[PDB]
């Protein structure tokens, strides 16, 4: 009952490339030493549960490791994972159209530093004034960095914080999955 | 090492049908009340383990519920199951080309009755003399019966035994997975 409509789901693997898809989601994974989320295009967020019947590699998964949360129809799959990242409960899920993308936001740099702040809600790379924040960090995430390409610009994964900018003056997601 | 070559596996679900495939195996499943094995065509048998990365719905399976054995590259999947049947360790895996089909062998009928004998090595529907054995049973399997279509004719799943003919005068599989 809680389950997404399986009549319009399409999942396929061949070789080193895979996709979980439905009417609104296109979730690409790839084999690069290990299986990992490669990119996703999300058209309209929904709250149903992606059925395991239409999911690749559903066993041995920590729910907290899924990039796209279970509650937002994230596949319960090793294909919906990425080393150094956990579930993006507070991603910019308000955006109508979203791209999850492993690349630095334009004009920004991310450093891996134990000194960084902890994961909080996704921050956008530009202030409300429109100023680009150049330096970011994460404590133990992997490069290239998880980023979200949205209607209002580029947002960073929960792991990724401004390196010196005070978290106060930035735009943050008020969604919680 | 133990694992089948993934560069060649193609697995896909759309709606109520799925297929796990590679160079030699074509394994179809369907949603019909539950997800179940529908048919399989196996060009040549092999002994490797089908990787879970290329497998749908891999969690909470007991291995002895998988129809095609794990050791014969059977996918560790709820799509490789069928109610009333367990792992066909002693199927007629010697046959070249081979088709798993849920249908009575020609000229034969199968009765579900607890008085049947217990499961054993797969038996062919024709004696060595070429004579069709009409009446078969199984203790608690489901219809249509699990059968194998091979080069030398039609074989039955391990659960399906001759009703009255004394199994001694029949062709058994000499194969164990």
């Amino acid at each position: 009952s809680l389950e997404c409509d399986p009549a319009v789901i399409g999942t396929a693997v061949k070789g080193k490339e895979a996709v979980h898809s439905d009417l609104g989601y296109w979730i690409e994974s790839e084999k690069n030493d290990t299986w990992r989320l490669k990119r996703a295009h999300l058209i309209e967020m929904k709250t149903c549960e992606w059925p395991k019947s239409h999911t690749l590699w559903t066993d041995g998964i920590e729910e907290s490791d899924l990039i796209i949360p279970k509650s937002l129809a994230g596949p319960l799959s090793h294909h919906n994972t990425r080393e150094g990242y956990r579930t993006q409960m507070k991603g910019p899920w308000h955006s109508e159209e979203l791209e999850i993308r492993f690349e630095e936001c334009p004009g920004t740099k991310v450093h891996v530093e134990e000194t960084c702040g902890t994961r909080g809600p996704s921050l956008r790379s530009t202030t409300a004034s429109g100023r680009v924040i150049e330096e970011w960090c994460c404590r133990e995430c992997t490069m290239p960095p998880l980023s979200f390409r949205a209607k209002d610009g580029c947002w960073y994964g929960m792991e990724i914080r401004p390196r010196k900018e005070p978290e106060s003056n930035l735009v943050r997601s008020m969604v919680t999955a």
